């Protein structure tokens, strides 16, 4: 009955979506949860959940991570609890952190883990330190690497021989000639290697079941490590975030595997703290100099910017902000929440940096020329970014465009609602109810609404989502009493005709400024910003404006045949083009 492998499960697939759930089921905390007298409680909660606009934005399935995370438990008594650490994660405090000190302390054997399926003869892991102690002997792990190797080690000592297995495998793989028969022993490898492991002796599709499933947690699995910042993606590896490299040596020194499991209350009153384990850092002083660390830092980076991007004046004001709470008290708690937010604010300047970075113009070719990628081929895509990437093509698609608005540059903010990791790597797509990115420029704000699907199924992926994600923004624009006008950019390698059309009908009869625009003309504005600093200049935030204004203004003045439309949209876009007096 014994189960072989620990993991991640994809319910949800990525960390961030667990928070709202946890706030509904935080709720229920004191309902009665165990077995048949349980059954009114977990009906009613699996309800209000159905509610979320997380509707917009399998149900002991939704739960069972909250359980493995620490976040809840089942008293003896049968009441569903809510430990400090689910508390703090439902108020929404420090999260990034409360998952790093969770994923920290899981373990196998656990509560929710232990007995006749996990003896403690052959399981004995810290899932989360052992892939930091197995990254140390190899380097980088792919999504594939994780599926076949790590998910399926039981015991922390299993590090070194596990690490000697992948380089004998990737020793193997190198003398295949040939990338699709690489690909082959690589599949075939992993068949016969879950062959053995779920295979003493229609077998060979019961074990595919199992590699696909591995696949899907192995992606999870990366998806929750990036969150907690001790690890980044460096192309389509998992690899160590060189910025904690202390953090991680005194997690890997200090990490446990804790005996007493098998009772509830002793387990969850270490397990479900999020104190625990305390780092060496973690008192008044040592706080105070890693605030004050991260602070010169972020002063570092904002005084190397500003004279030429003064657009980190939004960066340097909040800092002050967030800093100014230590006028009025100097506790453990209060420099917790400075340094978060005060990492969060680097996250910031470093989008800013980007715009510095890309002065670089082999740095601005790089993204245009993976936005040209898009043109290719479905099997060319996907290969060409898996080879670069953890995270799909249409998330990578996302982060390509929104580098795309960095490179035009003048933004206060580039406001990404994909989830990067701290590299500023892609992890998880924007959720249903957003649009992919917010571009907030002084007196406007672009909507980047972008996809890789054609035809039918683009006008059925996009054409109520991007009218609803514009008229909720611009309702709540109108609450806060924000008055700067809105536009969505709805960016597509092949703009579907049916979709054009109806962003059309919806600017001139509903009032919203959608503004359709191909791949190639959205990277012919990248090329224009390039041939513009290769002559010591750059476009202004006015410049940005007059197009979306201009464009604007065709969709909503032009004769109105589809025809007609698309191209005077060409021909604005030419008089803009015309106007930087480019190449072209």
């Amino acid at each position: 009955a014994k189960k072989v492998n620990w993991y991640v499960s994809s319910s949800p697939r990525s960390p961030e979506k667990i928070q709202p759930e946890l706030k509904v089921l935080a709720n229920f905390e004191g309902s009665y949860w165990k077995g048949v007298k349980g059954y009114k409680a977990q009906e009613a909660f699996a309800k209000e959940l159905a509610a979320l606009p997380q509707f917009l934005g399998s149900t002991r399935d939704r739960v069972a991570p909250m359980k493995t995370y620490g976040f809840v438990f089942v008293d003896e008594e049968g009441y569903l609890r809510i430990t400090e650490a689910g508390k703090m994660l439902a108020n929404n405090r420090r999260p990034k952190d409360v998952f790093l000190k969770q994923l920290v302390k899981w373990q196998y054997p656990s509560f929710q883990h232990k007995g006749k399926e996990y003896p403690e003869e052959e399981w004995s892991i810290n899932p989360l330190v052992f892939v930091l102690s197995l990254l140390k002997k190899v380097g980088g792990l792919s999504k594939l690497d994780i599926a076949m190797f790590s998910l399926t080690a039981t015991n922390n000592n299993q590090v070194d021989e596990i690490a000697e297995e992948i380089m004998q495998f990737r020793n193997e793989r190198e003398k295949i000639k040939g990338q699709n028969k690489k690909l082959e022993f690589t599949e075939n490898y992993f068949f016969k290697r879950f062959e053995k492991i779920y295979g003493n002796v229609s077998h060979k599709s019961k074990i595919e079941t199992k590699m696909r499933n591995a696949r899907d947690v192995a992606d999870a699995t990366t998806r929750y490590f990036r969150y907690t910042g001790l690890f980044v993606a460096r192309g389509n590896q998992l690899v160590l975030n060189p910025e904690k490299s202390d953090l991680i040596d005194e997690i890997i020194s200090s990490s446990k595997v804790v005996k007493n499991y098998t009772r509830v209350e002793e387990f969850h009153e270490y397990y479900g703290n999020p104190s625990l384990p305390q780092f060496s850092f973690e008192t008044k002083e040592q706080l105070l100099d890693l605030a004050h660390r991260i602070r010169d830092e972020n002063t570092r980076l904002a005084e190397q910017l500003v004279e030429h991007f003064p657009n980190v004046k939004v960066e340097i004001q909040v800092l002050e902000d967030i800093y100014n709470s230590l006028n009025k008290k100097v506790d453990v708690e209060t420099l917790k929440d400075v340094i978060y937010h005060a990492k969060e604010l680097q996250l910031e300047l470093k989008k800013k940096k980007l715009q510095a970075d890309f002065n670089d113009p082999r740095q601005l070719e790089e993204v245009i020329d993976l936005l040209e990628v898009y043109h290719e081929k479905k099997n060319v895509i996907e290969e060409k970014i898996k080879a670069r990437f953890i995270a799909n093509k249409n998330t990578v698609f996302e982060w390509l465009t929104w580098n795309g608005f960095i490179i035009l540059g003048n933004a206060l903010e580039y406001k990404n609602n994909f989830v990067i990791d701290e590299e500023l790597q892609p992890v998880t797509h924007a959720a249903g109810n957003q649009p992919d990115m917010e571009i907030i420029y002084e007196d406007f704000i672009v909507l980047g609404e972008v996809t890789t699907s054609k035809g039918a199924t683009q006008f059925k992926m996009e054409s109520e989502p991007v009218t609803r994600h514009y008229l909720n923004k611009k309702k709540e624009l109108e609450k806060q009493g924000v008055e700067k006008e809105l536009y969505s950019l709805f960016i597509a390698p092949e703009i579907n005709k049916n979709t054009f059309e109806e962003f059309m009908k919806y600017n001139i009869v509903q009032n919203t400024r959608i503004i359709p625009l191909s791949l190639k003309q959205f990277n012919m504005l990248l090329m224009v910003q390039k041939k513009l600093i290769e002559k010591g200049r750059r476009l202004s935030s006015y410049d940005i404006k007059n197009l979306m204004v201009s464009l604007y203004r065709t969709t909503i003045e032009s004769e109105r045949k589809y025809t007609q439309i698309k191209a005077g949209l060409e021909e604005t876009l030419n008089n803009w083009v015309v106007d930087k007096e480019v190449r072209f």
